[PDB]
């Protein structure tokens, strides 16, 4: 008669994330109560919800109105809840206790991750002249967790090089194109395409390049 | 509508401990489950029991047949338990959980305190002859928490020296009459006297003392 539960929850940014509690208990047993903690490392811990077997749900005043039992029928010996609208905030561990009889108590961990994609920016190098050697293009920038995939797509010949900066609960990865300017390569798209896990299309934005002859 | 508890609990060795926890609610509420844990500190923490409002009380595996609730009637809204046959194990603090409807969940914590009374024992100096100068007449040893208190109730003249010496969880006292020898002192009583808190009556015990002539 044991505890089923998620290792690890994972939910893209702004997406509900239902986190699971079932105690998996045979013919003889019931649950009495079952609290939804935070597990915060330093910062207290964050008491969620607690649901009991009469009084219902009671929601914890930080969480108030973003916490909510699964639409029924619910077995009542589930204790699962569903955290509305989930934000970068809520990355972390979360520890779900429950209070069975006549088994006794029992916890149970889980984490949970939340993605969040992108919203990538290009901007263009300097003004690109038929005359100079390797030079800018443009700079192509996406913040996201995890860290998103940049790259271009392009018809023209050039190197590009990039730098991926891990940040508080992020990471923003820039990538830049270079090239030799030539006039031929003037009105063609060079094209920015960046992917992440919590996009399911993966995003591309497109710059025109430009180059003038030698003057 | 607060929550109700002693800040710190006080037994002799071999008492029930009650311990306090009753949640002084207003007219329109209710308590769902209270738990009772150890505040063990790097030593996990040891759950004591847990009581629900359906489903009874539910004691730990490690304090299997020494909790119990008090006998009733009970206020409904009482989580008070009694911990039976308390042992110099017990010493330490405690917190008492509860979840209120439609208050919230609240805690409180209380330190316990187990007095244990010494057994004390006295030890006989050398054999005590009339030729001698300053010798031991007696040693006298008790060791408690807290620290017992130590003298020496007699008729003869001497001086005492003492130790104290703290141990892990309680006081070993020494303490040893000095005298020099004397015929007029035979036959003549030295008691050693013992106090501690835990102790109602003063705890006494008498050594005749001895001195046979120089010889």
């Amino acid at each position: 008669g044991e505890l089923e539960t998620s290792d690890v929850v994972t939910v893209v940014l702004g997406q509900d994330a239902k986190l699971p509690c079932f105690y998996r208990g045979d013919s003889g047993e019931q649950v009495g109560q079952v609290a939804w903690a935070r597990v915060d490392a330093g910062e207290g811990a964050q008491e969620l919800a607690l649901l009991h077997s009469k009084y219902g749900l009671h929601v914890s005043p930080a969480y108030e109105g973003r916490v909510e039992q699964p639409p029924p029928p619910r077995n009542p010996l589930d204790g699962s809840v569903l955290l509305r609208n989930a934000v970068q905030a809520d990355e972390g561990e979360y520890e779900c206790r429950v209070s069975t009889f006549p088994a006794g108590s029992f916890q149970a961990r889980l984490r949970l991750r939340v993605l969040v994609p992108p919203l990538p920016s290009l901007n263009p190098g300097p003004a690109l002249e038929e005359g100079q050697g390797l030079t800018l293009a443009a700079s192509c920038t996406a913040e996201g967790s995890p860290a998103p995939s940049v790259t271009w797509d392009t018809e023209v010949k050039g190197t590009t090089s990039s730098r991926s900066f891990k940040h508080s609960r992020s990471a923003a990865v820039t990538s830049e194109f270079h090239l030799v300017p030539s006039r031929s390569m003037n009105g063609q798209p060079l094209t920015c395409v960046v992917s992440h896990p919590g996009l399911l299309q993966d995003q591309r934005i497109t710059h025109i390049l430009h180059v003038s002859h030698h003057h």
